[PDB]
């Protein structure tokens, strides 16, 4: 299975600044990063996932197997041990650092929602070729 596989780019986001402040992203990276339409690349092979998030020179590479312990490198660079689960046929769900993350794919649109307390940080991305 390779349902999530693809190359995607941010179209729009909500609450970037409030969320990144709350998690402790350096102010310099908040200000430089707020208008970056980052590129996300996902390679899925059954339960095994590799994903790359690129925003300028900043490249975050992660991998996990659904249902197994993984170590996810977050935006600050903090690495957190967690588990990513499938929810329904189109969602990837996990929690780290008290952040609830939901990644939902519908056709060529991926929506990622991260909520920390009352702060909801929503990203909409669109497939950009192969
Ligand atoms: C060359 C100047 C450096 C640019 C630094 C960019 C700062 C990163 C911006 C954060 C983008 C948010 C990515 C989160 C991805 C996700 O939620 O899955
Ligand atoms: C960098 C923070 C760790 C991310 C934790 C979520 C792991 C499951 C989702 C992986 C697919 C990545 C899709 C991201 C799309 C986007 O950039 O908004």
């Amino acid at each position: 299975g390779s349902s999530f596989s693809g190359k995607y780019q941010l179209q729009s986001q909500e609450n970037f600044e409030a969320f990144m402040k709350a998690i402790g992203l350096p102010e310099e990276l908040i200000q430089k990063g707020k208008d970056i339409k980052g590129v996300s690349e996902i390679v899925q092979n059954g339960k095994h996932f590799k994903f790359t998030i690129t925003a300028g020179s900043k490249v975050i590479q992660n991998e996990f197997t659904v249902g197994e312990e993984c170590e996810l490198e977050t935006m600050t660079g903090e690495k957190v041990k967690t588990v990513v689960q499938l929810e329904g046929d189109n969602k990837l769900v996990t929690t780290f650092k008290n952040i609830k993350s939901v990644t939902e794919l519908n056709g060529d649109i991926i929506t990622n929602t991260m909520t920390l307390g009352d702060i909801v940080f929503k990203r909409i991305s669109k497939r950009i070729g192969t």
